């Protein structure tokens, strides 16, 4: 199983965060897993100190391999109440995990 | 064992690439190992997504708890030989890590 993205539907509920979130309920925020190629990977996103670490590990066991993570995020948009209980009409950032490299 | 840096010394010879850099011999390329807290850590760099798949986590436990990764990377010099054996002075960019967080 090597380094892809998966799926996940968050519910504000599940998480307590719909007594903030108006709406929406929940949404497809997706994850990364799966381990990270050796040889390393061609088409697959990856910084080069994780190509070093990813040949570290194979000589070595005691360090890990690089690790598997969001790339690539969106955002989505929410309503929610503030502090003063102001619906509020806000972009959030790095919500939705659009694709996956090796870090 | 909270996400931290950690101290690690590459010698180009173990990984083989001795053979194409002349210098340096090795560095200290460190890597990042820990986990990532909940609740949320404060002065711990974090991403929506990463705090969101945080408290998945805490509920659900087939989703993984989000990753320790390097969020600061600086680069190193180093001599090598390219393709036509044409030493190479050339900087090399992320390959100490200077910072972690969850992603």
């Amino acid at each position: 199983s090597s380094c892809k993205r998966h799926p996940l539907y968050v519910d504000f509920s599940d998480v307590g965060w719909n007594d903030w979130i108006v709406a929406p309920p929940g949404y497809h925020a997706f994850y990364c897993h799966g381990e990270c190629p050796f040889p390393p990977a061609d088409h697959l996103n990856s910084t080069n100190h994780a190509i070093v670490q990813t040949l570290v590990n194979s000589v070595n066991s005691k360090i890990p391999k690089a690790c598997c993570v969001p790339t690539e995020l969106s955002a989505i948009s929410m309503l929610y109440l503030d502090e003063n209980e102001k619906v509020v009409l806000k972009n959030y950032q790095d919500m939705v995990v659009e694709g996956c490299g090796c870090r």
